[PDB]
């Protein structure tokens, strides 16, 4: 129990900041995650032997896709870490445990295709789960891994604590379905403004955890410009493949997915920042003020995309 993960000095310092990039050395990402669990949660939260076996099984069940891959999983978990570390007293013991695990598992077994494509293809997952198709799959895969011999990192919780943490994880993973974020954020906006927001109301905390999940999930737009811009290529490599697969079902895809309309990307990023990212981080910052560096970094990246359109890069 006296075995800490320690990082080199640069990483030990930058890991605390919202804009930390986990680096290109895949072999360091498990250690980076255990480091975050230890500081967020404690060295006691999980049996190290069980946690390492859980992490490696989660890693194996992420595929080799350009964006929805193991690096995304760890990156999203790091944003959650930075949120929890800057909001120390707002969250329960169980919540800290549940949310880092939910972020690590939230895109398990992703194939690089949207819920929409699965439904037009008539994928069996679309018959099994008619809404939030991939997200109910990601939660399914999380439960499957937790039930492997040796992989139950929660085994030392009481029965009722075990049911509560799995319910935190299920709601957190379902909330990463962006179709649900629009109405979740509108409701949090009304509640914060009329002043009815109450973090002791469970249904309210649920909504706030959902928004934290959207914020961590989108956190590649809150990095320094060179990171955000190089990540945007990874996300468009998936979108353009999905577009090709739409054309193979005889369906003109949306322009966001059409590789023949690469010129329209800068304007599509503006729409995404203005309709999704900026409002997400604004409402998050209103509810949890120390998350403001995410909103500041998002606004800087919006201004960089505006510079791309004005031909200045
Ligand atoms: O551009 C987008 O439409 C986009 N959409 C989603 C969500 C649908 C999966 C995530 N991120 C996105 N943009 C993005 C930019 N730069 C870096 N990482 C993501
Ligand atoms: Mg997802
Ligand atoms: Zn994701």
């Amino acid at each position: 129990g006296l075995m800490q993960f320690t990082l080199p000095v640069r990483l030990c310092k930058e890991i605390e900041l919202f804009h930390f990039d986990i680096g290109p050395f895949e072999n360091m990402w498990p250690g980076i995650f255990v480091y975050m669990v230890h500081r967020s949660c404690g060295t006691s939260c999980f049996e190290l032997e069980k946690l390492c076996r859980f992490i490696m099984s989660v890693k194996k069940n992420y595929r080799r896709v350009p964006y929805h891959n193991w690096k995304h999983a760890v990156t999203v978990a790091h944003c959650m870490y930075a949120i929890l570390q800057n909001n120390h007293t707002l969250f329960t013991d169980l919540e800290r445990k549940g949310l880092l695990i939910a972020c690590l598992c939230h895109d398990l077994d992703h194939r690089g295709f949207s819920n929409s494509y699965l439904q037009k293809f008539d994928h069996p997952l679309a018959a099994l789960y008619s809404t939030s198709t991939m997200e109910q799959h990601h939660f399914s895969q999380t439960v499957s891994i937790l039930q492997l011999e040796g992989h139950n990192i929660f085994s030392t919780l009481s029965s009722s604590e075990y049911e509560q943490v799995l319910e935190i994880i299920r709601k957190a993973i379902i909330a990463t379905d962006l179709a649900l974020y629009f109405g979740n954020r509108k409701q949090l906006e009304e509640m914060y403004q009329t002043g009815s927001l109450n973090l002791n109301n469970q249904s309210h905390r649920d909504r706030v955890i959902g928004l934290m999940m959207t914020a961590c999930d989108l956190c590649s737009v809150t990095k320094l410009w060179p990171v955000t811009k190089l990540t945007a290529n990874d996300i468009y490599a998936e979108f353009w493949a999905e577009g090709d697969e739409m054309k193979k079902l005889g369906i003109q895809p949306i322009p966001m997915m059409d590789r023949d309309k690469k010129d329209e990307v800068p304007q599509g990023q503006l729409g995404f920042y203005n309709a999704v990212a900026i409002p997400c981080y604004t409402t998050l910052t209103q509810i949890l003020p120390p998350t403001e560096p995410l909103l500041k970094a998002c606004r800087d990246n919006l201004s960089q995309w505006e510079k791309v359109i004005r031909g200045e890069e």
